[PDB]
């Protein structure tokens, strides 16, 4: 048994999807047309558009995944049994699994990107070396109740999410903490997957209900449950995410529990390859 998984926000990088872009000229042309610029030149050309720019990186990942997948399954002849993706990635499982086509998942990242690229004096930090349920200690008893829990991502990295001035504050709870190994604030200015997601979630909800969604082929395990998506709640479960937590070791976790399995990581970088050892580990 196989799983793919795409990443999201961080593993984007100049030069990405090199090559696939002309294999898959239509899809390039169509996201070309829905994005108003050139994705080929938003991935690979240091002279145009910063690919770091969330209203941009999301389609960048997006576009430059789903391509990556279309050139795996044809490669191996092997589609994967389970999908999953990281935040933004989870547009790539749901559309490799089905759900919805290119096209589609383009418009709706597109719409994500540009939402999340509004949010403002927000903050998010990486939490190295302590439980879900000792960073959620830590922040209550040190009474910073505005900060949720973005990122699950092993069972200890933790990112916090909350107002600018909060994550600062919470720098200095955490490295104080017995066990802490790191605390590292995200180069973002939106506290992204937390209650501050909250207008955005509901803007984006909308969108989301106005598309018609397909059935799945393959299982998506959903960023918001840990769990596959279950088929009549496909709309609502992704429209959930956008605020909440993306439980990522979980969603791992439940993989491993399927049986003897394999994962691999389509799209650049190796972020989740990473976590995908760690939670191993
Ligand atoms: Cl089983």
């Amino acid at each position: 048994m196989i799983t793919y998984v795409f990443p999201g926000q961080g593993s984007q990088q100049k030069g990405m999807g090199q090559g696939l872009f002309e294999q898959y000229q239509h899809l390039t042309d169509q996201a070309d047309q829905i994005l108003g610029y050139s994705i080929e030149k938003l991935c690979t050309e240091k002279s145009y558009l910063d690919v770091n720019h969330t209203e941009y990186t999301q389609p960048a990942l997006y576009v430059v995944n789903a391509l990556s997948y279309l050139k795996r399954v044809e490669e191996t002849g092997r589609k994967p049994d389970f999908a999953a993706g990281h935040s933004l990635g989870e547009y790539n499982a749901l559309m490799a699994a089905g759900a919805f086509d290119f096209e589609t998942g383009l418009r709706l990242v597109k719409k994500r990107g540009e939402l999340m690229g509004r949010i403002t004096g927000g903050g998010m930090a990486a939490v190295i070396g302590l439980s879900k349920e000792q960073v959620t200690a830590v922040l209550e008893e040190h009474r910073l109740y505005d900060i949720d829990v973005a990122n699950e991502n092993t069972p200890q990295q933790i990112v916090i999410s909350g107002p600018k001035k909060e994550i600062e504050k919470a720098r200095a709870v955490f490295e104080n903490t017995k066990d802490v190994k790191l605390f590292h604030p995200l180069n973002v200015s939106g506290a992204f997957h937390s209650r501050y997601m909250n207008e955005a979630k509901q803007v984006f909800k909308q969108y989301i209900d106005s598309f018609q969604f397909a059935p799945l082929a393959i299982p998506v395990i959903s960023n918001v449950y840990a769990e596959p998506y279950h088929q009549d709640r496909l709309k609502d479960t992704l429209s959930e995410q956008m605020d909440n937590t993306v439980k990522w070791t979980d969603s791992i976790r439940f993989l491993m529990g399927r049986g003897e399995m394999e994962f691999a990581e389509i799209g650049p970088g190796t972020v989740l390859t990473g976590l995908i050892h760690r939670i191993k580990n």
